[PDB]
């Protein structure tokens, strides 16, 4: 066994669709990107979707639309990927980190209330492993602190509150109380990066739920303008703002079209693998995050586990013992304050003890659609034997 | 029959290379991007090349490596594409626009000297249509104003002068006094966008000429770090069998090139000398066609320059703004797509809103007023060129009194 962590799942159907684009007159943004956006909108139950070159691009663009900028604050969990936070610093806003709960990755929503100020413009929860956050709660928090809010831009007037922007890089296809991810938070960004559930090798999207206060075409145009240098017998164009360059090509969209056709089948397989893993670890010290709750049906992107009674050293040893057995594994995630970039900005790990405690004993097992049932069986058994073995 | 301005030139060889990447374990950055960077470095005579997802990305990262920022100034010509200027505002620097000469797109190098201040960190000349700028002159200017300069970052100490950063979006393959574009200016960004000479549909690169004061590996690593979220991994974690552990040194960007785009680039680069030759043949046919007429093309062959021949920029003698715009619409009625390179930056809403005023760059405006760009791409047949030549001549004269 040599089990990789997240190989891409690409078949001939994807290759023929890309080849088709390469024989067309449209190799960058064109008809298949528009078609992809249409079909993703239907899938996520949103009116419009903007397809871009990364989820990092989408998330940033969302901030840029809301015109979040210097002196504004944006709240992120301490336990997340660097990308959710980096974009806050790109627009010149100030990140505010919120520690997490004891038995989940989700922010402590009391600490979230306490973190909110008159500067607070946006909250970016992360839908880690595909597991969507407690949005009933999150929407209660922003309504509750709604008098703190003052709208300093066009779109901030439309909402008269903190905008909730979902980092659903892991959560295309997840649902919360039966609704698709993308239709829950005010804005949502998705990732189609090589290692994600749905891939275009590099890509992503921004979308937003139906809301009477948003003209959808106008919002789409605004995203488009910012993604293509601010540009608006037809030679003549103007440039309204010296903007960015993060459009999606029809090469990536071709991949996306086919992935989206195959996607219900990929999800089902990831359900089967997660359920086998779940049975395997029941009764053991290995405690997976739950992909099926009363409110959530996860996309089942990552098999996040934590090992009861493991220290930092013991965890790091377990991972290296897993690789000796031919099992690649990962850690999601170092809390942001462990990272040099965020220490240099004054964030300190001792302020987020729960985030640190989640990270210390966390191990992510392979969860992708090229795993065989026998490989899963092998992972279950080896992980159990290796954990117990890590001993003195 | 209807002639497009810039269709992409893609063959089966490109398609088989992309398919090959799509069957590999590497669909984003991987072995073919590294190989592309290696082969482009050889082609441009530079030690290293960083392949990215746009020339806009490359140009901005060059500025971010030089740590050009708030309170610094960066000089660009008034006659250029918005991308050359936008990246200045992205790093928080202040753009300074310089008007151009009377008979070419190049900046007026006297006005350039006059524009330079103690804040001036970078000059971004544009190699318009593939025509490389007068770099002997440009380097004379920055040496001449070298006492104005004070170095407020690591790489600004390495140079102790204004850094010259070539916008060669149009100029992969162009040469200035026999040297490739990329080896002339201090840094150079290239574009592999769909409509460019060499395409990856979307893409580009940053490179830099050999200079004793630059550790090339260190400069590469710095670009790489900024293109991939600031992520690094130490020697220890890389050696370990499970190499999970990484640090993030700076909350950086996301503009790496995939091996899908690199696959395109590898094949394009093989086919490139042949694409260049064809663009030479088309330009020469056009050149003969317009000789003696009121249609005046920019020259792709000078005593110092052999252009890549990316755009057939022309200006029509004695045409006003209205007459030009009418000529272009008459060209489309005849089935000939055409374009304008470029509206001077100060005509654009974004740059007016930042206080730039068109009346300060009268030569830039005068270049734009009567400029028309004809199709110049490797899907044009000789008969289509013949047709363009004749129609453009007849339509221009038609537009009389
Ligand atoms: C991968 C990832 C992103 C950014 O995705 P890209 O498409 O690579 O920009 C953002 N957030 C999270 C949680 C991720 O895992
Ligand atoms: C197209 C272009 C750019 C930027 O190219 P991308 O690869 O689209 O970022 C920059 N400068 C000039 C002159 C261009 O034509």
């Amino acid at each position: 066994y040599n089990i990789p962590f997240s190989p891409p799942d690409i078949t001939e159907a994807e290759i023929t669709e890309v080849v088709d684009t390469l024989r067309s007159g449209w190799i960058t943004t064109g008809p298949k990107t528009k078609e992809l956006e249409r079909r993703l909108s239907l899938y996520t139950q949103t009116p419009k979707t903007v397809c871009l070159n990364s989820a990092t691009a989408a998330l940033e663009l969302i901030l840029r639309v809301l015109e979040v900028g210097p002196g504004d604050e944006v709240i992120v969990p301490a336990m997340t990927y660097t990308a959710s936070c980096s974009v806050i610093t790109h627009v010149g806003a100030t990140p505010v980190m919120v520690d997490i709960q004891a038995d989940t990755f989700e922010m402590d929503y009391d600490l979230l209330e306490q973190a909110i100020t008159e500067k607070t413009k946006v909250i970016i929860p992360v839908e880690l492993a595909g597991i969507v956050c407690d949005y009933d709660r999150l929407f209660q928090v922003v309504e509750k602190k709604r008098d703190f809010f003052t709208a300093s831009s066009k779109w901030q007037k439309a909402f008269n509150r903190i905008v909730i922007v979902s980092d659903s890089a892991h959560a295309l296809g997840s649902t919360y109380k039966g609704q698709p991810s993308g239709s829950i938070a005010d804005f949502t960004s998705f990732s189609f990066h090589a290692v994600k559930n749905f891939t275009t090798a590099e890509g992503g999207s921004a979308t937003w739920k139906a809301n009477p206060v948003i003209d959808d075409e106008e919002m789409y145009k605004e995203f488009q303008i910012l993604s293509l240098h601010g540009q608006t017998g037809s030679w003549e164009y103007d440039i309204v703002t010296p903007a960015y360059k993060c459009n999606m090509t029809d090469i990536m969209a071709s991949l996306g079209l086919v992935q989206l056709d195959r996607y219900p089948s990929l999800l089902q397989r990831r359900k089967d693998i997660v359920d086998r893993y779940d049975s395997g670890f029941a009764g053991s010290r290995i405690h997976p995050l739950a992909h099926k709750t009363e409110t959530v049906e996860s996309s089942r992107h990552l098999y996040i586990t934590r090992v009861e009674g493991a220290s930092l050293e013991e965890r790091n040893l377990i991972i290296q013992e897993l690789a000796k057995a031919g099992i690649a594994s990962n850690v999601h995630y170092k809390p942001l304050p462990l990272l040099t970039a965020y220490k240099n900005l004054g964030f300190d790990m001792t302020n987020y003890p729960k985030a640190y405690a989640f990270f210390e004993n966390e191990i992510t097992l392979p969860l992708h659609t090229k795993l065989s049932d026998e490989e899963v069986d092998y992972i279950i058994e080896t992980f159990k034997t290796v954990s117990e073995k890590v001993l003195t």
